[PDB]
């Protein structure tokens, strides 16, 4: 029961849209992984999709508490990718942009004393840095091994 | 293990994108309803969101079976709406466009003897006509009652 900063609400709406794009992209990648028998990749995607759903729910709850309404930007075109490397590299692109947006939002909410919105986003950003670390690590392994050797290494004994 | 019609795959990708837009919009509406204490509205949304997730999964599975890959169009801007009538009227707009697209796809898959894709979409279209009926009925009740009386009538004894 309070009216929040108008720029804070706009940030929260931008960030919510980011989470929804990521969840859509996870929906497609999971099924693609599963079809190729890539169970370890599928299980990480699935698990991170749960993280993002939790973030979106937090955003919407915060917007509603601030007497704002959910109102999304153009969510654009997804770049789903055609092979595993491209899929993970697209995910990394989304994640790095989302983290950039989160930092910007955090700086601004902090600057205007919206410390509840700030603290929620800080928690979310910690989750996203974990997502980034995972992607970077996998992509570095694909570069080291070559994609086909990497994929062959996912096959279960 | 077969290669499907290229236009059939493009239809399936278009229709999949439709389902993802609808699921995003359900995610936002559910939480908005829940916040306003509109439990009956929230429960229908939630339940239909489950239908749409099932449809998207069918589409992706069919695309993968046809040796296609998931590849989405611009999913655009959602019109979330600012009051209950606007929210339901936006849902009706999505649903009517999605049903139009499904009929078009059904006619074409039938015309090229892709009767498995045709039959899957027919099943999906039956679900969507149910969604439409529900929306139209609620919207007719809002017109009859006025929105405020309608909303007051949702309140639980
Ligand atoms: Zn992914
Ligand atoms: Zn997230
Ligand atoms: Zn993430
Ligand atoms: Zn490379
Ligand atoms: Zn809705
Ligand atoms: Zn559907
Ligand atoms: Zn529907
Ligand atoms: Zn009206």
């Amino acid at each position: 029961a309070m009216k929040g900063d108008t720029k804070v609400i706009n940030y929260l709406n931008k960030l919510l849209g980011n989470e929804l794009v990521a969840i859509n992209q996870y929906f497609l990648h999971a099924r693609m992984f599963k079809n190729w028998g890539l169970k370890r990749l599928n299980d990480v995607e699935y698990r991170e999709s749960i993280d993002e759903m939790k973030h979106a729910d937090r955003f919407i709850e915060r917007i509603l508490f601030l007497e704002g309404l959910p109102n999304l930007q153009d969510l654009g075109k997804l770049n789903i990718g055609e092979d595993v490397e491209e899929m993970l590299r697209s995910d990394l692109a989304l994640e790095l942009d989302g983290a950039k947006n989160l930092r910007e939002a955090i700086g601004y909410a902090d600057s205007v004393r919206d410390y509840v919105s700030r603290d929620m986003m800080i928690e979310i950003l910690r989750d996203e840095e974990g997502h980034i670390d995972w992607l970077e690590t996998e992509l570095d392994l694909i570069q080291k091994m070559g994609l086909q050797n990497y994929l062959q290494a996912q096959i279960r004994e």
